[PDB]
């Protein structure tokens, strides 16, 4: 027949820092490092939202608790994972790109050659409504 979607996909990324992967994530927010970045940011086959951030930053910190709740918040979504990776503390991969922080980055699916960047309100909703739209599966309810 007449189809067929060759496609292109080869991990394209690259970094030379990189955290220590920790021994459990078991909270709200999944902790995403240039190590297992790849493994978690990385996926075609659910939706991912990583958040950049930096431990000596203070309008970034004071976000911390802002950005966690989301993430179990979202909690409700077997599709969406909300993850946080420190890029000051990690190198960042492509075309993900962070000149100034707070850096906010969202990862869809079958679209890593052209990704998405959070350009909008730092509100815990401000997110929610954001991804409720954003994210091609989205929650059941909507």
């Amino acid at each position: 027949g007449s189809s067929g979607s060759s496609g292109f996909d080869g991990n394209l990324k690259r970094y030379l820092k990189s955290e220590p992967i920790p021994e459990s994530n078991d909270g709200p927010v999944k902790v995403v490092v240039a190590e297992n970045f790849d493994e978690i940011v990385n996926n075609e086959n659910k939706d991912v939202l990583i958040e950049f951030y930096a431990p000596w930053c203070g309008h970034c910190k004071n976000l911390e608790p802002k950005y966690k709740e989301l993430g179990e918040k979202l909690s409700k979504d077997p599709n969406i994972v909300i993850a946080k990776m420190d890029a000051t503390a990690n190198d960042v991969p492509s075309p993900y790109e962070v000149r100034g922080f707070p850096t906010i980055y969202f990862s869809p699916a079958n679209k890593k050659l052209n990704p998405k960047k959070y350009e909008g309100g730092r509100e815990l909703s401000d997110f929610i409504s954001y991804l409720q739209r954003e994210a091609t599966s989205g929650p059941s309810s909507g």
